[PDB]
C-alpha cells in the first residue's frame, strides 16, 4: 505493498462535532452496521458497496463519493494502534494516511480506543 495517499497530507477536514463511538456503528442512510467507512473529509458514516449476488451494503459511502468528491473513507472496525483500511475512491486502491491519527483525532478519535472487528 500500500502507498501514501496523494491526499494524505493535503486533506481538508470539515468541523463535524457529532460523537463517534469506539463500536456499534450504523448507517445514517439505512440499517447496516458492517462495510461501514467513515469520510475523513465530513465524517460521514455510511455503508460500503453491495455485493454482485446483493449482499454486502447499500453503496451509501461510494454513492456520497460521487455526490461531494471526498476521496478517503476508513473502515470503521479496522482501526488499531497500528492502522486501519483506508480506502481511496479517486485513485482506486486501499491506500496508506500516515496523517490517520490526525484525521481521526479531528472528530475526536483516539486510535488506542477504537475495538478490531
Ligand atoms: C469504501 C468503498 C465502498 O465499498 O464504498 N470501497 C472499499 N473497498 C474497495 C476495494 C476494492 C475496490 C473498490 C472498493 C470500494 O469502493
Ligand atoms: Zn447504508
Amino acid at each position: 505493498v500500500r502507498q501514501v495517499s496523494k491526499h494524505a497530507f493535503s486533506l481538508k477536514q470539515l468541523d463535524n462535532p457529532a460523537r463517534i463511538p469506539p463500536c456499534g456503528w450504523k448507517c445514517s442512510k439505512c440499517d447496516m452496521r458492517e462495510n461501514l467507512w467513515l469520510n475523513l473529509t465530513d465524517g460521514s458514516i455510511l455503508c460500503g458497496r453491495r455485493y454482485f449476488d446483493g449482499s454486502g451494503g447499500n453503496n451509501h459511502a461510494v454513492e456520497h463519493y460521487r455526490e461531494t468528491g471526498y476521496p478517503l473513507a476508513v473502515k470503521l472496525g479496522t482501526i488499531t494502534p497500528d492502522g486501519a483500511d483506508v480506502y481511496s475512491y479517486d485513485e482506486d486502491d486501499m491506500v496508506l494516511d500516515p496523517s490517520l491519527a490526525e484525521h481521526l483525532s479531528h472528530f475526536g478519535i483516539d486510535m488506542l480506543k477504537m475495538q478490531k472487528t
